């Protein structure tokens, strides 16, 4: 019945927290849902200078060594430099070859998944929708000149809703 | 000071005013429904669990991963009704093929389990998973048997919808 703007809705959500009608984390999650459409992926991505990446003609043994050193479960794959991403490799795919053959016998290109590119100013609400329907849960973020701006994952969006939960061990 | 009755009317008013689109309001409703969802309704039941005995070798675990593709595997002692931990398949990458895989068993890499009752709500579960920094819980029945398993992703999918595998 009441005519309610999105601005008013946010203010009422704070009032429901103070009223104890909703728990503080319930309010924060609902508020974060509302902020998704206003959050560009540039603010939640792993930036280019912080991402773990590997060249396409490296071997699965190099990828294994990379995993043991940095813990990155998903690794962008590039040809000449990190500004030319040609796909994405998953550390867990090594388990299909580990101790079954010499990991030096295959290149990373042989297990690479096709990349999904999103611009820096895409909003996190749109990103959530796009990521959910695809079999790869990460996107390569591209700057306004076509270079690599960074990486963003479905997990990164989820964490904006529920907070950080757990990472490594 | 806003009552819980008003909050539900206001979210309804907000969709009808154009403030939020229906998917957004579906997500918000799911958030508010988490405390009324028992883990029993979102868990993988015992009859669909993939589990491994704790004295199986790391080689057995690797073979099981290739057959069934589960990244996290409950670990049990005598039958699946005595879960003693959880094994993470990528931890295998940290062990050498030459002797660790037949020299070690799943018990060498198991993480201690977190047990919850069947009627625990998904809101309480989410908070506990956050506090304990684990992504999985073993759901137990009233008699201490294994009812199933429930994961952080199970809860997330209640909020955002199905995630294509």
């Amino acid at each position: 019945t009441p005519l309610v703007s999105e601005e008013e809705l946010k203010l009422i959500l704070a009032g429901a927290e103070e009223s104890g009608a909703i728990q503080p984390q319930e309010e924060e999650m609902i508020h974060s849902i509302l902020e998704l459409e206003e959050t560009p992926v540039r603010e939640i991505m792993t930036p280019r200078v912080e991402m773990v990446a590997i060249e396409d003609e490296a071997t699965l043994e190099d990828l294994l060594a990379l995993y043991r050193e940095h813990r990155a479960s998903r690794v962008p794959v590039y040809r000449e430099s990190v500004d030319h991403i040609v796909g994405v490799a998953y550390a867990k795919d090594l388990l299909d070859y580990y101790c079954e053959e010499d990991l030096k016998g295959r290149t990373v290109a042989s297990i690479t998944h096709p990349p999904y590119f999103v611009p820096e100013n895409m909003d996190a609400w749109s990103l959530l929708k796009e990521l959910r329907r695809r079999k790869v849960h990460m996107a390569i973020v591209v700057d306004e000149f076509g270079g690599t701006a960074g990486l963003v994952t479905l997990e990164d969006v989820i964490e904006e809703i529920v907070g950080e939960i757990y990472d490594e061990t």
